[PDB]
């Protein structure tokens, strides 16, 4: 149907990913920051379904489903969810959800049929009085949807644990022009003006959609995949990281897009492999979002006879870019439980940006300040 509500759902969740950024940076400056926005907005949108009152409030208010119809919402991911999922040439996609249920527990029929339905959310039984057969099972199957680059997604599991929400991204694709590694050589990374380091740097001279953000005071640079993906690149000037990153607001990424023109560039990009893990509990208490962590009998939505929290929340992303292309991959857990060339050279501190062009999203979201 001609749903435009997968494009201001997108428009959102590209905000959401800025808020995260600023906080998680604004409390760990200074460190390599890597995660993927639509994996935890897709996992608790999904847990809004079986949610209510506060904890529904508080959700909505941190991740930016509050201005909006819950119809608009819920059908605006199943749409982005669906046409994002391609597996075909040069270009695989895959994103989807999973129920750990008990099989004593027996959830809510509505909750179930519209986890399935929008999210395709698959049932799969569990039995976490087994905490080391039931962790092993899980860990397995994000093991095998994420091709083995999430592994041990689950550290722990509580006893009372009855549901985990799983929800899983993978991604592998090639550069539309790839980097010759005969090219490729060792340069200066710059930490700061004086302290730098050398690092793996790629290069080549083409076409490529390029421009200057005199706002932010930053460079962009789009590096586009062999299909509908592509990779932009946020260069801040010098003594304006901390600048860049406060203005980030819900227009940044679409007053970005009238600054771009093709223009041949001679890029430097760094190699890039990056591993992130966040305790979501601590992180989402950063957006003010701490209620479904906390007994308040809103979760009965899911339990009509339990009194149900969150206990523990986690996620994991990876990422390797190379000359060949970029291979990404995240997940999100939550128990529930009781003429000269133009010159754009990447070799200090910016910000990577993993996004879908013909469908509205963003899949990554980084911050490189050493790509070591």
């Amino acid at each position: 149907k001609q749903r435009m509500a997968a494009k201001e759902l997108a428009r959102q969740n590209m905000d959401l990913g800025f808020k995260l950024l600023k906080k998680l940076a604004f409390y760990n400056p200074g460190r390599n920051i890597f995660l993927s926005p639509l994996s935890i907005s897709t996992a608790f949108s999904m847990l809004c379904l079986g949610a209510q009152d506060s904890t529904l409030d508080e959700i909505k208010q941190g991740f930016n489903f509050r201005k909006m119809p819950e119809k608009d919402l819920h059908e605006g991911f199943h749409y982005i969810i669906h046409e994002l999922t391609q597996k075909t040439q040069d270009l695989k996609l895959s994103i989807g959800n999973t129920l750990f249920i008990d099989q004593r527990l027996q959830p809510q029929r509505k909750f179930l049929e519209d986890a399935k339905n929008f999210y395709s959310a698959e049932t799969i039984l569990t039995n976490f009085q087994n905490l080391e057969m039931a962790q092993k099972q899980i860990n397995d199957f994000i093991s095998q949807k994420t091709h083995g680059k999430i592994n041990n997604l689950i550290e722990n599991i509580d006893p009372g644990t009855v549901m985990l929400l799983a929800n899983y991204i993978f991604f592998r694709a090639r550069w539309k022009h790839e980097f010759d590694p005969n090219v490729t050589k060792e340069e200066d990374f710059f930490l700061e003006k004086n302290s730098s380091v050398k690092v793996p740097m790629m290069f080549r001279s083409g076409i490529y959609q390029v421009g200057y953000d005199d706002k932010l005071s930053c460079t962009i640079l789009e590096i586009p995949y062999q299909k509908n993906i592509t990779a932009i690149f946020i260069l801040p000037d010098e003594g304006k990281l901390k600048h860049l990153e406060k203005g980030l607001q819900v227009d940044t990424f679409s007053r970005w897009k009238t600054l771009l023109s093709r223009r041949v560039v001679d890029v430097s990009v760094p190699r890039l492999h990056m591993t992130g893990t966040f305790d979501l509990k601590k992180t989402l208490s950063y957006i003010g979002v701490s209620k479904i962590f906390e007994e308040h009998g809103d979760l009965t939505k899911i339990a009509p006879h339990r009194s149900l929290k969150v206990g523990e929340a986690v996620h994991k992303a990876e990422l390797k870019m190379d000359e060949r292309g970029t291979e990404g991959a995240a997940g999100t857990g939550a128990q529930t439980l009781p003429e000269t060339p133009l010159v754009v050279k990447i070799d200090k501190p910016y910000l990577l940006l993993i996004y879908s062009e013909k469908i509205p999203s963003v899949l990554f979201l980084g911050k490189i300040v050493n790509p070591i």
